[PDB]
DNA sequence: CCGACGGCGCATCAGC
DNA sequence: GCTGATGCGCA
DNA sequence: GTCGG
């Protein structure tokens, strides 16, 4: 079902990029996740009606679809100047909804317009602009693996007892990624530990150092968003440039945190409900209980993803069954 | 009908 | 100059 | 936009 579930996916973009409305584009998304599940070429509407996730509106626009091979919402938004626009310029890394809105209503409405108006953008957002093209190819499993080894062994170097994961799509196995998610820990970093210093700092600044990052787009204690691009050979096509993030987290909260970074964010999105709806609040970094009123209690033990799946009695699903 | 739909780390900057 | 307000991206 | 109060 590509030819309804892209609709869907277009017409979430657009709620959240133009309408500023995230609760519909999550509507949308939350609607397209259910259909690329179904095992059904769907007939009709009212066939697809039949799935949570799916309602009145969303039936019949699936039955226009279905009918025309178009939607004419979606034509009279791709012709809309204004909305046309500012969906584009949200492709840049660092142009939101709000940005993108108070650059169309300046002129500004093309990469070139970008270009002309460097000043006004700000650090993360010339970034993304520099790299345009780069962050939206996508990663190969086979380069994913090269990066892999240059995160884990680049950590080594700084210290051995440091665990690197990288987690998202590559942990769930996907033959091509979107960017590199990393999560570290380190013994001296628990949920107690008194605040170690520099911790995510050494390890960025290694990084950094062999030339494997090359820009950074937030850092802090816990989180460092950047871009890295792998070394090349002699003569070599440079290989594109690509994002990575990197989240240290307490140690004693690894399982939470390789869960949740692994996601899908759909999956983590519906982990979270069914959760409540066993009386747990699971969040990043712990999974806890409610009790009748409903406020969370003390983190439970895990040691292990699965000890998560267990306590709210999900049958365990493999990396590789995550991706919603 | 109606209201909930997850929240946080980091960067920027308008308004003092 | 500072900081409350807000934007951004994110599994 | 959808669905469980
Ligand atoms: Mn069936
Ligand atoms: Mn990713
Ligand atoms: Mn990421
Ligand atoms: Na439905
Ligand atoms: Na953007
Ligand atoms: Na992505």
């Amino acid at each position: 079902n590509g030819g309804i579930t892209d609709m869907l996916t277009e017409l979430a973009n657009f709620e959240k990029n133009v309408s500023q409305a995230i609760h519909k584009y999550n509507a949308y998304r939350k609607a397209a996740s259910v259909i690329a599940k179904y095992p059904h070429k769907i007939k009709s509407g009212a066939e697809a009606k039949k799935l949570p996730g799916v309602g009145t509106k969303i039936a019949e626009k699936i039955d226009e679809f279905l009918a025309t091979g178009k939607l004419r919402k979606l034509e009279k938004i791709r012709q809309d100047d204004t909305s046309s626009s500012i969906n584009f310029l949200t492709r840049v890394s660092g142009i939101g909804p709000s940005a993108a809105r108070k650059f169309v209503d300046e002129g500004i409405k093309t990469l070139e317009d970008l270009r002309k108006n460097e000043d006004k953008l700000n650090h993360h957002q010339r970034i993304g602009l520099k790299y345009f093209g780069d962050f939206e190819k996508r990663i190969p499993r086979e380069e994913m693996l090269q990066m892999q080894d240059i995160v884990l062994n680049e950590v080594k170097k700084v210290d051995s007892e440091y665990i690197a994961t990288v987690c998202g799509s590559f942990r769930r196995g996907a033959e091509s990624s979107g960017d590199m998610d990393v999560l570290l820990t380190h013994p001296s970093f628990t949920s107690e530990s008194t605040k170690q210093p520099k911790l995510l700092h050494q390890v960025v600044e290694q990084l950094q150092k062999v030339h494997f990052i090359t820009d950074t787009l937030s850092k802090g204690e816990t989180k460092f968003m950047g871009v890295c691009q792998l070394p090349s050979k002699n003569d070599e096509k440079e290989y594109p440039h690509r994002r990575i993030d990197i989240r240290l987290i307490p140690k004693d909260q690894y399982y939470c945190g390789v869960l949740y970074f692994t996601g899908s964010d759909i999956f983590n999105k519906n982990m979270r409900a069914h959760a409540l709806e066993k009386g747990f609040t699971i969040n990043e970094y712990t999974i806890r209980p409610l009790g009748v009123t409903g406020v969370a209690g003390e983190p439970l033990p895990v040691d292990s993803e699965k000890d998560i799946f267990d306590y709210i009695q999900w049958k365990y699903r493999e990396p590789k069954d995550r991706s919603e």
